[PDB]
Parts: structure tokens; sequence; C-alpha cells
């Protein structure tokens, strides 16, 4: 048994409660787009057909009835006894202030996925005494998650603490102590030994300079310590206080590695260190080489995702601190090779899509509209899980009803009003009028996934609808942007006219969704992915993608270089977690200013980790070629270095993978698949045969998770 | 300045803690279909042009931020200096457990309704710093009551206690003692000077009969006294006694006549007594004739109103106690003619609709959406408020999408999956399958309401569509339903087949909607409304209607006749309220029962109050004529009485209206309008011109507050 809510209900309140828990200088700030609120009222309910009587305990948040075939049971029972036979137990819930949900335990019947939610039961009573037909009510399957004691109530769900000490601390000349964590971290500041009286005032910095301006920092705190009390002036929240040994531990998080503390003349505080707040998890994923520097990277962007996997995944850990799909969707994919946390991918995935009615793109971004319904997909593929997508897809339906309802007279979206049509942050040097060959690549892909989605749901009415949609905008994509002349896509298109302007994004995507043929792929891999004539990227954002068209085209090397170069390049900029934008032109101060303020930046942003996917995916070589990873794909691939392995980490399994020059091991615990090798003559196999797939490329089926050595040479 | 906030959200928030407060037999009962929630999260903004700085307080109900010309403030400021020239104030708050909702007080600076509110600013900040362009945000004129004081917050709002006793309690031969209370009525119970310990049980009953029956009354309450502390059993909530003089009240409102209450040998209850819980009210309609049994009629009525008329109006007050769509468009037009609470008319109109997505009919009743459709228009014609209708349109349009979407190959209304089509409580012999005439009859009425609403705020392309389908519905009704034989509309069609049968209802509403010419007026008259061969109606409900129809073709004899002996029917039965349901065939116990349950009718139910609305508006004939009341009309009509005499509120204005076999007077306070008279020959004003409207029939224009005295003989 386990706590058990209407699916997505739960994952949105609770998403509020974390998305809302973002400060900008002491002011609480809640996102711009529409928050959405769980059903204030649900009906849950389970058939049963019991060989004996049993009791069942009962534990609800909200006010509730119980209803047992059809009889209203006294006041809110907390046990009743089930009589042998057939009956329907009914659990109505009422809860405004948190979302409707139950706990049901007996021997044999317990609360659980099993049972069914309603928002609209529609049973009514006749003048006769007649009950109405409700066989035409809409059940859903109950959500639930881990909540499995009778104590365990969801609303009060709360991350992991663990204390820390700062590694140093300095008095300031204008005043206070700047005290230095040692690394970009998150959690509590906790006080310990407070007497006197007056004022404490926070500020909080990813970097010294971020701290010390108590003018321009984003964020801080503000207390008034009392005799026996102490007061969190921005939430105006008094606590009490201790005469003796007192310790107090502020109520609201706060990211930051620097922390600069000052306060009135008759205050004095005995110690600071902090309470680190995290979502347990296992790093199930791993990898390493024998290059130090990449391993580093590694090692920092599996600290930025934790610092960014709380109770969903979000953008950062200092500013917004909110659930952004752009970002989101990345996190899920760097997440399949670390943590393989699937249920923080579909709390995340329910809280973006938020409650009908559509209102607007997915955070107003027409962009991150499409890579929601990607990450549906993606999360299929590597999970299996494929209740989930049924349970979301009438969402997924109305989704799209609102894209559709707003394309143009080519089939295609052009951004209309109230909407942002982002891509990236390219200072400004993108054009967002007109078809943007960027947006229709997305926007076919979204339709392709929708299809692929309605086929797996079985709803053959839409799946036609989406073929038809997406095959139609496919064969405009060519014949709307690519140039025979650049060899490329261009970026845009205002009123049928090609713009000069070719810029990455459309190219970078077109590869590795297969948009291209083989021809015209490597046309764009010398026009425009190694062409710096073209624009460049200065975001880990979307160097994420335009590396891995790279890495689709076997150029792992250069890859490597870039992901040296570009993400060692912040290391040695003094980064301990990995950075929201970042250009190597820039120096010193300029590396922290963002949207017009000097510390604008956030200095942890779970999209700057984009090392862990890159390299798991593409130089451990690793992925599912059907769902769940019931059947895989190895093909690793050195580039550049001399001997790398790690872990990648599936449902029920791992695949193990370790390669030098002239050896590789594969040891996959779960599903079977080919192990592709680049070999000048044909390998040799300590199982099974090596066949040659074409020129210079061989394959081996592995169908047991006992480990396989082949030898090679390139 | 008042407490302010997004129009319509508080309003729900309200109704489903009302709703909510059903129980049968001790057990939490809220409503079958879909319950809404207000925005957990809204922006409330004024932009300011002030010369001179004031400063205003600031007071919340929920987590906020303000925002003064693009600046967030520190935490939760209650006070804020604004400084002289044009500024932009924005209050953002969240509130998942009561709706969001400010209170701003200065010198010049006020939240009222001249505030906007919006759920989705959509305002980002680009990363150069500049922030986005948000001129197409929508947003909505703020809700407001009278919640005018600083300590007044909304979501602690209740209604009115005033002390009652009994007025008699007789002890049973079964234990305890039967209280009554002398008539229906509505409370919470009191019970002073508690000694002892062990339960305590009440039963409540509209009769002695349901009261004494501890098994089937439809309510009840069940307590624990012990030492210090009592304990309501059905919603676990334990209060502190004193030891010396206690006093516990019932945290619980139950509507009754009768209370048993019984108890443990070791139980001691001193006194027992209520509180009678009442919204404040203004009795500006009255009545009164020469015939003191219509006297009493009317003045039953006006108590059950009253009883009905709590933070919405209600069908019942014992069983349901909830707000429908049927019922409530009757209470606005009776409370027209008795509280002319306008304030009570929009928070019902505001709760019946919901919020979007539509996902079924008003209650899941076909006909009560159409009622909700035509309850608005009716509203505005007596109170003039285009404001509101102005506030609702975006959420009728959704609506009336939903009703055009089920239509049928002939553009009619067919009960689908999950519908409920109701009409009345006819006991079964109403079929409801095919094309009920009633229906499509509502259905068109609905259509000219939306266009005539489309009109009034200026939505030209919706008054065309709503136009276009009113106009082609509406001449399809005669060529559908009406049959030369029968003289009539039948009942309904089955695969374009008329019904042998015929009813009342779609017959009634022609004469009053005016879809019929004069000649098959008249033809319905005889072959329906006066033929005792078809169908009789045994609910005050639709005897309104009937009634009504009556009463436009100046039968008001017959009316009279009817309304003595159906009103003062349920009288003589014992009724203090006017009922749910009532056959004068019945007798005794039988009057009780209903929805298969021997005490399940309630005896105070809001359309039983039917004659409040058709003395009024039939026989002192007032009505408005422009909206407001800005002009009127002042038909007035004996039928069979000696001498009546009244007052008919308007909105800064009253009516009063006298009448003899002889003379005439009217004081009309507010608008102006036609006093017609029928008399053989011309009657004799004391003022302006007497003229003639044609055969026996003549009007005088009255146009000021002077009052007019005419005489005349029929």
């Amino acid at each position: 048994q386990t706590w058990i809510w209407y699916p997505g209900d739960y994952e949105i309140w609770l998403g509020n409660q974390m998305n809302n828990r973002r400060t900008e200088r002491g002011a609480f700030f809640p996102p711009f787009w529409k928050t959405d609120s769980h059903y204030v009222v649900v009906e849950f309910s389970k058939v049963l057909n019991l060989s004996e009587p049993e009791e069942v305990f009962i534990a609800a948040e909200g006010t509730y009835n119980v209803k047992l075939d059809g009889k209203l049971q006294f006041g809110m029972p907390e046990t009743l006894l089930l009589p042998a036979g057939k009956h329907s137990l009914n659990i109505k819930v009422w809860n405004q202030a948190t979302p409707p949900t139950i706990y049901v335990k007996g021997k044999t019947v317990n609360s659980d996925s099993s049972w069914r939610v309603t928002y609209e039961d529609k049973e009514w009573i006749d003048e006769s005494g007649k009950a109405s037909d409700t066989s035409a009510t809409i059940y859903m399957d109950a959500g639930c998650w881990n909540f499995d004691g009778a104590t365990q109530r969801p609303s009060q769900f709360s991350l992991m603490r663990e204390p820390q000490q700062p590694v140093a601390k300095t008095e300031q000349p204008e005043g206070g102590i700047l005290y230095d964590f040692g690394k970009e971290t998150f959690g509590f500041i906790t006080l310990k030994n407070l007497s006197g009286k007056g004022k404490i005032d926070l500020y909080y910095g990813e970097s010294p300079e971020e701290a010390k301006d108590k003018a321009y920092c984003e964020t801080l705190d503000k207390l008034l310590l009392e005799p026996g009390q102490i007061t969190d002036l921005a939430i105006r929240s008094t606590s009490p206080l201790h005469h003796s040994d007192n310790e107090y531990t502020l109520e609201n998080s706060k990211a930051f590695r620097y922390v600069y503390i000052t306060h009135e003349p008759e205050v004095q505080i005995g110690e600071v260190s902090m309470q680190y707040e995290y979502l347990p998890e296992e790093y199930r994923g791993n990898f390493r080489c024998n290059d130090e520097e990449l391993n580093c990277i590694w090692e920092v962007g599996a600290y930025t995702m934790h610092l960014t996997t709380r109770e969903f995944f979000i953008d950062g850990i200092k500013r917004d601190r909110w659930v952004w799909s752009g970002d989101a969707i990345q996190s899920y994919l760097m997440n399949y090779y670390l943590f393989f946390d699937s249920e923080s991918v579909k709390r995340t995935i329910w809280l973006l899509r938020g409650k009908d009615p559509v209102t607007s793109h997915s955070n107003t971004i027409m962009d991150y509209t499409f890579y929601w319904f990607l990450s549906v997909y993606d999360y299929y593929m590597y999970s299996g899980d494929r209740h989930f997508v049924n349970q979301l897809y009438p969402r997924m339906q109305t989704m799209m009803d609102y894209v559709l309802g707003r394309t143009n007279k080519n089939g295609m979206v052009e951004g209309m009003s109230g909407d942002w049509v982002f891509v990236d942050w390219a200072d400004g040097y993108l054009d967002k009028k007109g078809e943007l060959s960027f947006e229709q690549v997305l926007f076919c892909r979204s339709l392709e996934t929708m299809a692929l989605c309605a086929d797996l749901v079985g709803d053959k009415d839409g799946q036609q609808k989406y073929e038809k949609l997406a095959s139609a905008l496919k064969a405009k994509l060519e014949p709307t942007f690519w140039n025979n002349q650049k060899q490329a896509f261009v970026h845009n298109c205002v009123d049928g006219r090609q713009s000069d302007a070719v810029t990455r994004y459309a190219n970078m995507f077109s590869v590795f969704f297969d948009y291209l043929n083989a021809d015209k792929q490597q046309a764009i891999k010398q026009s425009v992915l190694l062409n710096d004539e073209i624009l460049k990227i200065t975001t880990p954002y979307m160097r994420f993608y335009e590396l891995e068209a790279l890495c689709a085209l076997g150029e792992q090397e250069t890859v490597m270089k870039e992901m040296k170069a570009y993400w060692g390049g912040m290391l040695k900029a003094g980064a301990t977690s990995f950075w929201e934008k970042y250009n190597p032109e820039e120096s010193g101060t300029q590396h922290l200013a963002m949207y017009g303020r000097p510390y604008g930046k956030s200095l942890c942003h779970a999209w700057g980790a984009s090392p862990i996917y890159l390299l798991g995916k593409y130089y451990l070589g690793v992925k599912p070629t059907k769902e769940g990873y019931k059947e895989f794909a190895v093909s690793p691939v050195l580039g550049g270095l001399k001997w790398m392995e790690g872990t990648v980490p599936t449902p029920n399994g791992d695949i193990h993978v370790y390669m030098d020059n002239k050896t590789i091991k594969v040891k996959a615990t779960e599903g079977k698949g080919y192990l592709t090798i680049q070999s000048r003559r044909q390998p040799k196999a300590n199982m099974g045969t090596v066949e040659k797939v074409s020129e210079g490329v061989w394959r081996l089926w592995i169908d047991s998770p006992e480990e396989r050595i082949v030898t090679y040479r390139l």
C-alpha cells in the first residue's frame, strides 16, 4: 500500500510549492506563466471480490466520506470491515489546501495505482430512488510515489538534509564575515549560539563578488534577533530561541558558495554552518578516461545535475529555480546516463504540462512546447513506461490542439501574439519573425512523436491525423528552407523569402532527427557544423545539440577538443558547477553578468552539464533501440582518448563498457543488442560471431549478461 | 476601499465551502458534478498618477510580493510610500488554501473593482535586461463584495446568528426529548450546562415523523460528552468545556423544525436552544390583499425564500442544500420581487458556471445549461448591470461552444452520453429520448439570449453567429413539433416522428417566450393549459411556469383558484415552508417521501415559493421594459381579489401599486413607463392623459415619482 491521488495533481501542487520558493533580494517570485491547481474534490474507488472478510485502515488528507456498495458510512471512519464477496469501495475527498489523497491498508485491500479516480462521477438519484447510469464516467488509474507509511503524509514531503561546515571565513573591512563553503552548494544557513539583539543580514553569492555586493546580489535574508526569539523579516516568521545553547536554521533554502554576513553591534553569533539539502540519488551512471580534465568535467557535470535534481528537475539553483521545458528535456537525457530517476522525470513532465485549458505554449515558449512532446517519447524509449504515456495522452492531445489551431497557410508555425520564440541566448543576433526552419523541424518532430504516442495508446484516428500532418510538413522542409548555394538550411523564411542568414540550429537537429540524407548531412558538416563563418553558440544548452550532431556524424575527436576547451574553460575560470551561459571571449566579472544585472547569470544550470549525455551516449556509445532497453545498441568511440570506462543504467540492469586502442569489453545485464566495432580487419570475439556490416565496420550480437571481449585495430 | 479578488474566484471558493456542508446521516456529501477551484496565483495591478506622495496600507490573504514600477520590494510590506507622478503598482499573490485577495488603502489609492487582475502576466526579461512586451496580456476588472474593513478577511465570512428557543419539548416513551421549534428553521443547536459523560445523539426532522425515526431521518449528529470537553463524532472535532457554566453550540448548521435528542445515563443536559443563521436581508418587496389565505401563502413563500437565500441561492435547506440552475433562475426572479439582492444573484451565477474546461451541462442537466444563460439576461433587465455581463461573457461563450458542438443533424439538442435531460419530476411519465420540443424551445431562447448579450458586450462576430443559429432553429419549431389535430406542440420527436403525447412544458413556455402567434397561443390555452386531459404537474417548480403562461394570457382568475388550492393545500397539510414537490392526491406521510426514502422530500425548497413572483409580476403587474427599470410597465390585475397592494423594488427605487374594483394607485420612484388599465369606458386620471390602446384597454404614461390615481370600471 501507498498514498494515492489523482495522477499529476500531486506533482502540480508540489511543483507550485517549489517554484514559488524562488526569491529575488527577499521577494517571493512565482512564475510569469499560469499556475495550475489540483482538483479539490476527487473520488477514489475500487471494485472488490473478497474470499474472506477483512478490515481496512483508512487515512486521508482532507475532508472525506466512505461509501460501501452505495451506502454512505457515518462521519470519517478510520477503519471499515469489508464482508466477503463482491463490493464497491468509494472514498470521495475534498481538499483545497493540499491535494486530496488517501491511504488504505488491509490484508488484500490496499491503496495503489490499481485504484480508479475521477473528479466527476455524475451519480444522481431519480425521484423513485433509482441511481443514474454512470457507465459513461471517465476514470484514471490513481497516481502515487513512495509514501508507503501511514504517517508519511504526501503534503509534508521535504528533501534530505546533511550538516556541512564552511572551509573558510574572513572578516571584511566594511564589517561582517565572508564565509566560503568551498564550492557551489545549496541549503539552509544555521546560526549556532545567538545572543544579544538586533539585525542580522545575509548576502548570498556564487562568486565572492556577488556575496560582497549588498546592493546587487541576487538573493539575501534579513533577520531580527531578540531575547528568546529571532525573526525572518522577509517572510515575517518568528521562531523561539533557548536562552542557553540555541540554534536557528533559516526556513528557506538558498543556492550559494559564499555567504557574507553582517549584524548590528549588540548581536553575537557563535557558529555559522549549513544544512545541505538534496534528493537521495544513486549514481548509477559513471565515466572516466585517461584525460583527467574530462574526468573532472564529468564529475562537475554530475554535481551540477544533482544540485538541479530536487523535487523536480530545475533550470538553476540560484536564479529562477523553476521547471523549464528546454532545460528539463536535457535533464531527463543526462539523467538516463547518471541517476536514471524515472520518478523525477514523470513528475517534471506532469508539472510542465499543467492543466487544461491551454492558454499558451510551455513556459510561453513555442519551441518549449515541442520539447515537452519529445521528452515523453524519449522517456518511453528509455524506461518502457507505457502506462505513463497512456495517462498523459489526453493532455498531450489538447496541447497539440492548441498548436494546430495556430499554424499558418503553409501549415507551419509563426510566433503569434503572446508567444516567445526563444531558440537560444544568441546575444540578439537571431531573427524571430516568419517561419524559422528550426521551429518547423521541432514541430515536425512533435507531430511524429504524437503519431508514435497515439499508436502506443491505441488512438488510431489521432495517429492517422498526426501522420498526415507530419508527412506534409516534412516534405516541405527542403523545398522551403534548403539552399543549394549555401548547402544548408537557411535561418528563416519571411513571406516565402529565404534569409541570407544561416544558423546552425535547424541544421544540427536535422542530423540527429535524420531529416537529411547521407549526402546533405555531410554537406551540413562542412558548410555549417565545422564552418566558423556561421554564428557560434555561447550556451552549454545548444552546444549539447551542436556537439551531438557532430557525434552522430562520427566526429568524436573534434567534439573532445570542443568539450575540453569549452567546459574545461569554465573550470579554469573557477567553476565548481557549470553555468547557464559561457562566452570564452569574455573575462573576469563579465562571466557573472546576465539579464542586465552584474550577477544575474546562474553559475549552476542543469543545462551546463551537457558532457554527461554526450559521453554516455556517444563515447561509451550506449542507447536503447527498443523501449526500456528491451533491445540496445553499443557503439563505443574513443575520440582521442586512450582508454575510457563506464556504466549506463537501464530499468532493471546496466551496460558496462570498456575500451582502449585494441580491446573492447561490454557487459549488458538487461536486453540484447549489437556492439558495433570500427576496425581495419575483422575483430575477434570471445563469444558469438563477428559479422561485417560494411567497409571497416563490424557488429556482434550480445544476448546475455555474460561479459563480451573483442580485440580490434582501427 | 474593499478586499478584491479575481472575479468569480471568491464566489466559486465560497460556494464549494457551502455546498460541501451538505450531509446525509452524518456523512459529508459534495456535489456529483465537477468542483472547480480558484486560480492559486493572481496578479493585481493599478496604474497611478499622483499629484502628491501618499502612503498605502497593504493587507493580503496568501503569500505575496509588491512591485512598484518594475522594482520588487523586500519581503511582504504592510505599507508603501507612493511618489508623485506616474507609477504602476503590482501585487502578485499566491494562495492555494483560500482565494488570493488583497486590501490596499490610502488617501487616493484604494483597492476596488477599478483594479485589474490576471493569472498570466507573461512578463520575462531577455539576456540584455529588457522586459518583454505584455501589451497582449488579458486583464479583468477585480471582483469584490462588501469587505471594507482591514480585518474583514474574505475567507472568514459567515452568516448572522440570532438566539432562538423551542416552543415545546416532549419526553418520548423510547427515551429522550423531542423539541418543536414551532416552524421550519435553520441553524446550530446549542446545549447549555452539560455535565457528566457519555454519548449524546441528535436526530433532525422537518416533520415529527422524521425526527423520531432514528434509522431513516435524513440528517443527524453524534456527540461524546467528557469531563471538560465534548466531541463531534462525525467530524472528530473536540471542543473545550468549562466545569462551571458551560455552553456548546454544534459546529455545523442543520435545517429542521423538530429535533429529537437522546443521551446515555450519565449525561445531563441543562437547556436546549439554537442559533438561527441567516443572511441579512431587507424585505423590499411586499404584497397583501383581502384573501388572508393568499396573504399567508405570500408570507410563507417569503420565509421559504429567505431560508434558501444563504451565501448563495440554494435548492433546499435540509437536503442537497446545493446551488442548482433550475432552482436558481426562479430564485433570482422571486428575489426581484422580495429582497432585490443583486449581489447574491451574481454570486450564484458565477458559482453555477464554474470554470473552464466545460465537462458537462450545468449540474449535468441539459435544460439547466439553458436556464443559466437565460438567468444572465434576466439579471441584466432587472438590474441594468452591464459590467457583470461583460465580465461573464467569455465564460458564456465557452459554455455555448460546448452546447453547439453537441447538436444533431437538425441543429437540435438530444440527450447524449452522460447528460441528464430533466425537465421536471413527473413521476416517470416523460420520455427523454429524441428531440424534446421543450429543450429546443429553451435552446432557441438561449441562442437569442447569447445574441442579445453578444450585442451588449460588443462582440459582433458572435452576435451574427448566434442570431443565425437562433433564427434557423426558431423557424423549425412549428414545422417540427406543432400538430394541427392536437392544436399543440407534441412532447417530442424521434427519427422525425411526432409523439402521440402532448405535455404542457413546450406549450406553456412558448406563450411567455412569445414563440406562438396570438391565435395559436389561444389554441394552447384550451388544448393544453386548461385541458385536464394533458398530464398534470406536481411540483411547485413547473407550476411557476404553467401559471405564468396562464397569467400571460390574462387568466389571473383561474390562476388565483389554482394558487389557493395548491399552495393553500400545503398549508392545510401543516407546512410552515413550501415543499420540493406536492401531489394533492397523496395524503399523510406520503407527502414526506421522495427519492425512495421515507423523509427524502425537502419541505423547504426555494422553488416552492412560486407565488412571490406570480403575484408581483402578474397581479401587482410590474416588470422592467428597459434594463435596470430605466423604463417599466405596470399592468395590475386583481383576478378575483377585492383589493391588493404591494411594493416592487428596483435598483434605486420602488413601484407601489394599489387596486380595488374602481381605483388604481401607482407611485414609481424610478424610471418611467405605462400603466395599462382594463376598463369598459375611459378611465379618469389625476395626472397626464389617458390614452386608448384598444377595445377596453387604456394606458397612462407615468414619468415622475408623483403618485398617480385613476378610476375605472371593468
